[PDB]
DNA sequence: AGGTAAACGT
DNA sequence: AACGGTATTACCT
């Protein structure tokens, strides 16, 4: 059973890419930090994030929005590298939308106990590209939902190399990470990963 | 008029 | 601990 209309999970898709996936992850977040965001209403997230390619996610007092400017250090995102480019690419492609072309990697990382509450990823001018979402490190439940925040939730373990896509038909789903369970993992050791693509401007 | 933010109790 | 209230509002543009 596929995970929902326009959506797929490819396990271990990203396996074999996942050690150079994690060495562009700490070269990006060595420019730009990994960072706790702060919420327009004022709490500090349990997701470490950062972002490359033109456009970055972040908060800020008003709301949120896809920067070109990384507001902690005043610079531009560091550059999408090549392997995640490449490796959203191929993801996209083996999950049906072989015309994406994301302008944004949001990076978060996981420590034991972090979560991401339900919520959409609509804040992109054009709702046409898919988001291709790969899991890194330590496994995580992933919630999986609907149009409306109380659709009822699919729960799916992401383990490392696990790649999930969802666009048309399941683009604005409501979707989530529950509170990481501790463990080891030979690649990240403590944590989980996640790089979320987008198109986030024209 | 619409778009926005949302991350405690049971 | 899975589920759902809260934004059922108060502001912007
Ligand atoms: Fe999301």
């Amino acid at each position: 059973e596929p995970l929902a209309a326009g959506a797929v999970i490819l396990r271990r898709f990203a396996f074999n890419a996942a050690e150079q996936l994690i060495r562009d992850i700490n070269d990006v977040a060595s420019q730009s930090p990994f960072r706790q965001m702060v919420t327009p209403g004022g709490y500090t997230m349990s997701v470490a994030m950062t972002n490359c390619g033109h456009l970055g996610w972040t908060t800020h007092r008003q709301g949120y929005l896809y920067s070109p400017i990384d507001p902690q250090t005043n610079k531009p995102w560091p550059a999408m590298p090549q392997s995640f480019h490449n490796l959203c690419q191929r993801a996209a492609t083996a999950a049906g939308y072989p015309d994406f072309q994301p302008d944004a990697c949001l990076i978060n990382r996981y420590a034991p106990g972090a979560k991401l509450c339900l919520h959409q990823d609509k804040d992109e001018p054009d709702l046409r590209a898919p988001i291709v979402s790969v899991s890194l490190g330590l496994p995580a439940i992933f919630q999986f939902g609907g149009l409306k925040r109380n659709d009822p939730l699919k729960r799916l373990l992401l383990e490392h190399g696990d790649v999930v896509v969802w666009g048309g038909e399941s683009r604005l789903f409501y979707h989530g990470i529950q509170p990481l369970k501790a463990g080891f993992h030979p690649l990240t050791i403590d944590c989980r990963y996640n790089l979320t693509f987008r198109q986030a401007g024209k």
